[PDB]
DNA sequence: AATAAAAGGAAGTGGG
DNA sequence: TCCCACTTCCTTTTA
Protein backbone atom coordinates (compact mmCIF):
# COMPACT_ATOMS: atom_id res chain seq x y z
CA UNK A 1 0.00 0.00 0.00
CA UNK A 2 0.90 3.67 -0.42
CA UNK A 3 3.02 5.37 2.24
CA UNK A 4 1.63 8.27 4.23
CA UNK A 5 4.19 10.77 2.93
CA UNK A 6 3.34 9.74 -0.66
CA UNK A 7 -0.39 10.10 -0.01
CA UNK A 8 0.18 13.67 1.19
CA UNK A 9 2.53 14.59 -1.65
CA UNK A 10 0.00 13.19 -4.15
CA UNK A 11 -2.80 15.29 -2.64
CA UNK A 12 -0.66 18.42 -2.85
CA UNK A 13 0.05 17.68 -6.52
CA UNK A 14 -3.56 16.91 -7.44
CA UNK A 15 -5.13 19.72 -5.41
CA UNK A 16 -8.10 17.47 -4.61
CA UNK A 17 -8.30 18.61 -0.95
CA UNK A 18 -7.06 22.19 -1.31
CA UNK A 19 -9.11 23.31 1.72
CA UNK A 20 -7.44 20.70 3.97
CA UNK A 21 -3.76 20.95 2.95
CA UNK A 22 -1.58 23.37 0.98
CA UNK A 23 1.98 24.26 0.17
CA UNK A 24 3.59 27.02 2.19
CA UNK A 25 6.81 27.08 0.14
CA UNK A 26 6.70 24.29 -2.42
CA UNK A 27 10.33 24.84 -3.44
CA UNK A 28 11.32 24.06 0.17
CA UNK A 29 8.73 21.31 0.46
CA UNK A 30 6.92 22.98 3.37
CA UNK A 31 3.19 22.32 3.68
CA UNK A 32 0.44 23.04 6.18
CA UNK A 33 -2.82 21.44 7.28
CA UNK A 34 -6.07 23.28 7.79
CA UNK A 35 -7.01 23.66 11.44
CA UNK A 36 -10.70 23.28 10.63
CA UNK A 37 -10.60 20.80 7.72
CA UNK A 38 -7.73 18.44 8.47
CA UNK A 39 -10.01 15.71 9.83
CA UNK A 40 -11.60 15.15 6.41
CA UNK A 41 -8.13 14.47 5.02
CA UNK A 42 -7.28 12.10 7.89
CA UNK A 43 -10.54 10.23 7.25
CA UNK A 44 -9.55 9.76 3.62
CA UNK A 45 -6.13 8.38 4.60
CA UNK A 46 -7.70 5.75 6.85
CA UNK A 47 -10.21 4.72 4.19
CA UNK A 48 -7.48 4.49 1.54
CA UNK A 49 -5.53 2.22 3.92
CA UNK A 50 -8.55 0.08 4.81
CA UNK A 51 -7.82 0.46 8.53
CA UNK A 52 -10.19 -1.05 11.07
CA UNK A 53 -10.90 2.20 12.93
CA UNK A 54 -11.74 5.68 11.72
CA UNK A 55 -8.51 7.62 11.15
CA UNK A 56 -8.07 10.90 13.01
CA UNK A 57 -5.66 13.75 12.45
CA UNK A 58 -4.11 12.92 15.84
CA UNK A 59 -3.25 9.35 14.78
CA UNK A 60 -2.06 10.52 11.35
CA UNK A 61 0.31 13.02 12.92
CA UNK A 62 1.54 10.32 15.33
CA UNK A 63 2.65 8.44 12.23
CA UNK A 64 4.09 11.63 10.70
CA UNK A 65 6.34 12.18 13.71
CA UNK A 66 7.97 8.79 13.11
CA UNK A 67 9.44 10.14 9.85
CA UNK A 68 11.46 12.74 11.74
CA UNK A 69 14.33 10.35 12.46
CA UNK A 70 14.62 8.98 8.92
CA UNK A 71 13.96 12.39 7.35
CA UNK A 72 11.09 11.95 4.85
CA UNK A 73 8.95 14.50 6.72
CA UNK A 74 10.01 16.86 9.51
CA UNK A 75 7.91 19.10 11.71
CA UNK A 76 8.44 22.84 11.15
CA UNK A 77 8.12 25.30 14.04
CA UNK A 78 4.94 26.77 12.59
CA UNK A 79 1.35 25.80 13.26
CA UNK A 80 0.32 22.54 11.56
CA UNK A 81 3.34 22.82 9.23
CA UNK A 82 5.72 20.05 8.06
CA UNK A 83 8.46 19.71 5.43
CA UNK A 84 9.27 16.95 2.95
CA UNK A 85 12.91 16.03 2.36
CA UNK A 86 14.61 16.86 -0.92
CA UNK A 87 14.76 13.14 -1.67
CA UNK A 88 10.99 12.73 -1.27
CA UNK A 89 10.35 15.79 -3.45
CA UNK A 90 12.62 14.50 -6.20
CA UNK A 91 11.55 10.85 -6.09
C1' DA B 1 -12.35 25.64 32.39
C1' DA B 2 -12.63 24.66 27.06
C1' DT B 3 -10.05 23.98 23.15
C1' DA B 4 -6.19 22.63 20.59
C1' DA B 5 -1.36 21.41 18.85
C1' DA B 6 2.47 18.72 19.78
C1' DA B 7 4.63 14.96 21.83
C1' DG B 8 6.03 9.85 22.57
C1' DG B 9 5.99 5.21 25.05
C1' DA B 10 3.88 1.01 24.51
C1' DA B 11 1.50 -2.51 22.49
C1' DG B 12 -1.24 -4.23 18.27
C1' DT B 13 -1.72 -5.11 13.00
C1' DG B 14 0.02 -5.83 8.01
C1' DG B 15 2.68 -7.79 4.89
C1' DG B 16 6.45 -9.31 4.09
C1' DT C 1 11.70 -14.81 13.36
C1' DC C 2 11.47 -10.46 13.30
C1' DC C 3 11.38 -6.09 10.81
C1' DC C 4 8.05 -2.80 7.92
C1' DA C 5 5.16 0.89 8.22
C1' DC C 6 2.17 2.31 10.49
C1' DT C 7 -2.17 2.09 14.04
C1' DT C 8 -4.19 2.32 18.31
C1' DC C 9 -4.35 3.61 22.91
C1' DC C 10 -3.10 6.39 26.71
C1' DT C 11 -0.99 10.14 29.20
C1' DT C 12 1.64 14.51 29.35
C1' DT C 13 2.92 19.41 28.22
C1' DT C 14 2.23 24.00 26.51
C1' DA C 15 -0.44 27.79 24.83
Amino acid sequence: KIRLYQFLLDLLRSGDMKDSIWWVDKDKGTFQFSSKHKEALAHRWGIQKGNRKKMTYEKMARALRNYGKTGEVKKVKKKLTYQFSGEVLGR
